[PDB]
């Protein structure tokens, strides 16, 4: 092996592609060898990635100390979790305790480690989704912009990170700021594509029609978005080049849709032929979706789903906070001048991670 | 030399980016022999191109056959101009004649001609100008989007351009759709970059605020552009790389921005630390800028301006047409899934644009 990864989330929307590309033959810095971090057995769509999984719970001190430490031949890490606390001083100490536990269970025991990739997010530029009426920046979002003056965990980590990584002489950073992430993880807590997916397969079941949940200015609005694999290639980027050291970059697809596009392409990958937006009815998914736990389970026993649990993979409230909103767009300027050239057609990338809930038998 | 150019336009605002840039020692396709045509004599800010210019009309077939036939050498052809008529169908009548009597006069002598490339731009997508009320695309914009049943001259000139090169085997073609073109050509008769020089030389001058023509909708809104080295290098990909023949590309430089942003840049570039703006103050420059031919001729003396003629600079009607729209922005995906991953960060080429206005003495 030329290097060896561990990815703390591996389960995860970026972590699932991370487990996927890094083993492959012809990725950077490779052969990799992957260790992959999260709490949950395994699960079977995750299961066929060639890692070692470690079953840790990286807010426990004692745990990441019992499972991690032992990871002597470590070169590189990979954090892309998070813990979705009540309020926002919470997530910061929780969220800055998950990332220095890992950091303090690793630096003292992996005398050939690196480099430390930390994903965080556009919510960098936004704050918590609770800013509703304080500072923000305005789009498109830029890097050098300042932190804004309101509480926000990233900032809690992005100083934990900073200062751990000090400490040594060997390591370097890197900082990763995904929009909306397009991607595959039944686990995740925040899918855009994975929740959609559950709605739409809902409409075709009952033979209803696909009506936007969200409001007129998202439908109307421009949006970009993250590509999982992109996400992965990006930090694999940061994680073997030297000229991205010790920088944060933001990462999306690099071009710009509608939400109204979007919406033809998913009724279309469904078979649904009535589709459209209709005001009064788009009322948001955690609404319109009370009460589907009967047909769910009709449809898993139908057509042989893996996911018996409807709130496992559809994840309402995050997809009704996505579609709430319009113009919420990061710039890639920084990732070209840095000779990232990485892109994805959002309409492909859309369409493949459709096809992904599909052939894994989360939705029909 | 490999290859020899043929430029129509040479002093446009495309032209005279492709005239710097084809002569360079890396440029691909190089090293190049350059031809340049245009009506006027060779102005001096077009005078440090090695090229060979040719005055020769090519509305005139008689004028393209004296002057463009001789021309035996050529390999490629960049086809960069236009004329401004007064109805649609005169429009097409001109400009159509212009592209075949080119086409006409160097086809049958060239034995050796590869490639045409011929610029139109995204009014491929709505229409002309005039155009307020009929049918048109849904931004982002896309190459493969069908025509428009609206007449419109650059489709005269697509099915010409097909037509003339339908006859000899040995020729490709390229179509090349740029958005608002930043670069320098104080001849051009569209330019969003000069023309606002202008505008911020003559507030400067003034000790006025740097006040806000256009529309709110403008402001807020998003927007993107086409950097003229940009626009060249990719008619230069296309005239050398096998994968671009015989297809349309857009070309804007891949990123988003409003134009509240770029204002506070062009305020700073000019020094200006009044700006902003003022609902019922924005009237749009050709009303703004009525009777500012007095103080042009001050600045003009004052500072040594090359251009005396305030409106063969001060180009207001366009600047009033870009002002006045939002989100009308094209995709670059096609391009870039072709192998074309030119970009520009529109701060930095807005910036560098202003300084060449300002390094040629066109204004302060
Ligand atoms: N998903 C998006 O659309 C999106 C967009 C922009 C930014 N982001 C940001 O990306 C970063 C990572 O989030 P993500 O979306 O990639 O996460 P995710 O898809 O929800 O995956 C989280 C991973 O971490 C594991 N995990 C959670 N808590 C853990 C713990 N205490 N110990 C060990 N493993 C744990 C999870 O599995 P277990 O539950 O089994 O432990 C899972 O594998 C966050 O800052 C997020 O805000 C996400
Ligand atoms: N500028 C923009 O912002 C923009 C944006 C999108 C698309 N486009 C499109 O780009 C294409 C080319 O326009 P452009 O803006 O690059 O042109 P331009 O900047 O206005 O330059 C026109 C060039 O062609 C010369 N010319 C004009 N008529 C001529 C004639 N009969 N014979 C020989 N030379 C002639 C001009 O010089 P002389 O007058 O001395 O002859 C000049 O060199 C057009 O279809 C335009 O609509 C432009
Ligand atoms: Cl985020
Ligand atoms: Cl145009």
């Amino acid at each position: 092996f030329e290097s060896v990864a561990l990815i703390i989330g591996v389960t995860g929307i970026v972590g699932n592609s991370l487990a996927e590309i890094l083993p492959l033959s012809d990725t950077p810095g490779g052969p990799w060898k992957v260790y992959g971090v999260a709490r949950r057995p395994r699960p079977t769509w995750n299961a066929d990635h060639p890692i070692d999984y470690i079953q840790c719970d990286v807010s426990d001190a004692e745990d990441t100390r019992s499972k991690l430490s032992p990871l002597t031949d470590v070169t590189h890490v990979f954090y892309v979790t998070w813990t979705n606390r009540e309020s926002e001083s919470e997530n910061c100490e929780a969220n800055g305790s998950m990332l220095r536990n890992v950091l303090q269970a690793i630096i003292p025991y992996a005398p050939n480690l690196r480099h430390v990739c930390l994903q965080t997010g556009t919510k960098h530029y936004l704050g918590p989704f609770t800013n509703v009426d304080g500072p923000r920046h305005d789009p498109p979002f830029t890097e050098d912009m300042p932190r804004l003056q309101i509480q926000n965990f990233y900032y809690t980590q992005e100083d934990i990170l900073f200062e751990e990584i000090k400490k040594i002489e060997t390591v370097t950073w890197s900082i990763h700021r995904p929009n909306m992430i397009f991607g595959f993880s039944p686990y995740s807590l925040m899918n855009i594509v994975g929740t959609l997916c559950v709605y739409a397969a809902i409409c075709k079941h009952e033979g209803s029609p696909l009506l936007f949940p969200g409001s007129k200015k998202a439908w109307e609005g421009f949006m970009t978005a993250s590509d999982a694999d992109l996400i992965a290639e990006q930090q694999i980027w940061a994680a073997v080049d030297p000229y991205a050291k010790n920088e944060a970059f933001n990462c999306n697809n690099a071009d710009i849709f509608k939400w109204k596009h979007l919406w033809k392409i998913l009724a279309e990958q469904f078979g649904i032929e009535e589709y459209g937006f209709e005001e009064g009815k788009n009322l948001g998914l955690v609404e319109m979706m009370k009460g589907k736990e009967r047909v769910w389970e009709e449809m898993v026993k139908e057509n042989q789903l893996q996911e018996k649990k409807l709130e496992e993979v559809g994840v309402w409230w995050f997809a009704d906070v996505i579609l709430g909103v319009e113009g919420m767009i990061d710039s890639m300027n920084k990732s070209k001048e840095y000779g990232f050239l990485g892109f994805r057609n959002s309409n492909n990338s859309f369409i493949s991670w459709i096809d992904k809930y599909k052939a894994f038998k989360i939705v029909p």
